[PDB]
DNA sequence: ATGATGACGCT
DNA sequence: AGCGTCAT
């Protein structure tokens, strides 16, 4: 009872941006906007593969990882962008440039931890105690959270989406107990104020649009962001947890989405992430590790103490071309020119990040695929990085990776690479 | 023939 | 270090 913590004492949000790469080429090119519209790379191949769909077209079935001349099937009005082709391959550097954007502006709020290129989680605590000691105990007005949804609610005893959700708005804030500096509901509905503020400014200053969770811990805003998209944002208050778990497949939750979360369906017979509850701590470590077991019987509870760590910038930087079917890499000539491609962008890549941000790459990753191979990556190596210099790097890759060759013929390169990788990591201030 | 990324855990 | 898992 009174010693049984509740996982109460952070405000947590995730942000992250409506179909980032579409609003990216959308800004770009008026003609997309408000448009069944995709990105897609490469084109030859069955007409590309799409990566990124504006919400118009998934209303058609337009989906991730499906090729363009099968989604124009389903959409035969779709438009697409192509992503930037650079040195034989994809060049993401447009949407890099405009995640920074968005970061940079988060970063006026709050320390944000950079998740992905299009997500950033925020710790808004010391944000929220500031922003109580202004208001002094006045109340929250609904007008304050304009695109705010209150998981949960209404309940209890018109057709209307955007009515729907002012009810459920009216419910909480009537509800809310503003006296209380300290409580809980009202910390995470100031956090949702400044949410609104920073998407407004996002929006403003970008042209971009975003949804966001707001919660307690990293999960739970991360869950409460994928419940009301586009461009509205989901408080789920602790006391939501019990009714929101007691159906939610358990493979919706962050890092159960794999093998691990199959095993805890398989292994304990449930469906629903609430149902985790019935079992012991020993008994969810027994079962899946001591740390897991632990994590497991938090969450189940809405508990994760995970931090927001303060980093804004990537910690690796790579460059990675696949070489599937009859384009493998048969000759050493071939694997040398590639590796060279890949060098050129990365070299160009990570002079810039020098620049920028004042740090140097130490160690480079080479990584390869052979033909046969089940595995996403075959065989990785490391070795130093001691100069940003394109003919180095791709020397010295090749260096790493040449005694793989099974080819009795030097000319040759057997068995034909599909996948061909370079990574630079372990940055030191400079 | 999805592809091109990127963070973190295990041993 | 090198490999694997999970995710955008
Ligand atoms: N497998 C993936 C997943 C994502 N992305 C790239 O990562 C970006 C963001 O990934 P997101 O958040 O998962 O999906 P969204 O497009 O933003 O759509 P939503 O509104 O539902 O959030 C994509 O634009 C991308 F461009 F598509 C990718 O390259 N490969
Ligand atoms: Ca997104
Ligand atoms: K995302």
């Amino acid at each position: 009872g009174p010693h049984m913590a509740t996982g109460q004492d952070r405000v947590v949000a995730l942000v992250d941006m409506d179909c980032f790469f579409v609003q990216v080429e959308q800004r770009q090119n008026p003609h997309l906007r408000n448009k069944p519209c995709a990105v897609v790379q490469y084109k030859s191949w069955k007409g590309g593969g799409i990566i990124a769909v504006s919400y118009e077209a998934r209303a058609f079935g337009v989906t991730r990882s499906m090729w363009a001349d099968d989604a124009k099937k389903l959409c035969p009005d779709l438009l697409l962008a192509q992503v930037r082709e650079s040195r034989g391959k994809a060049n993401l550097t447009k949407y890099r440039e405009a995640s920074v954007e968005v970061m940079e502006i988060m970063s006026r709020f709050a320390v944000i931890e950079r998740a992905s290129i299009d997500e950033a989680y925020v710790d808004l605590t010391s944000a929220v105690q500031e922003r109580l000691q202004k208001l002094q105990g006045q109340p929250i007005s609904a007008d304050l959270l304009p695109s705010t949804y209150i998981e949960g609610l209404p309940q209890g005893p018109t057709v209307q989406k955007e009515g729907m959700r002012k009810q459920g708005l009216f419910q909480w804030l009537d509800s809310l107990q503003i006296d209380n500096l300290t409580s809980p509901d009202l910390q995470l509905t100031v956090g949702a104020v400044i949410v609104e503020e920073m998407r407004a400014a996002i929006e403003r200053e970008t042209g971009f649009q975003c949804s966001a969770g707001i919660s307690h811990n990293k999960v739970l805003a991360k869950l409460a962001c994928g419940l009301n998209k586009p461009n509205r944002q989901t408080l789920v208050s602790h006391g939501s947890v019990p009714q929101l778990f007691s159906q939610m497949p358990i493979r919706k939750i962050r890092s159960l989405g794999g093998k691990l979360g199959a095993s805890v369906i398989e292994i304990l017979g449930i469906e629903y992430m609430g149902e985790l509850t019935q079992f012991t701590e020993s008994q969810l470590q027994s079962h899946f590790g001591e740390k897991n077991g632990s994590w497991l019987y938090a969450m189940c509870r809405g508990i994760e103490h995970d931090p927001v760590k303060p980093r804004q910038l990537p910690k690796t930087i790579g460059c990675s071309k696949n070489f599937p079917g009859k384009t493998a890499l048969a000759t050493r000539e071939q694997v040398q020119w590639w590796l060279l491609q890949l060098a050129q962008e990365l070299e160009e890549r990570l002079t810039k990040d020098r620049n920028d941000n004042d740090r140097v790459a130490t160690q480079l990753v080479v990584s390869i695929r052979v033909q046969g191979d089940k595995r996403l990556s075959s065989l990785r190596r490391c070795c130093a990085l001691t100069r940003y210099d394109a003919h180095k790097m791709s020397h010295d890759a090749f260096t790493v990776i040449k005694n793989c060759n099974t080819s009795g013929i030097q000319t040759e390169w057997s068995p034909p690479l599909t996948m061909l990788f370079l990574c630079a990591t372990k940055f030191s201030a400079s």
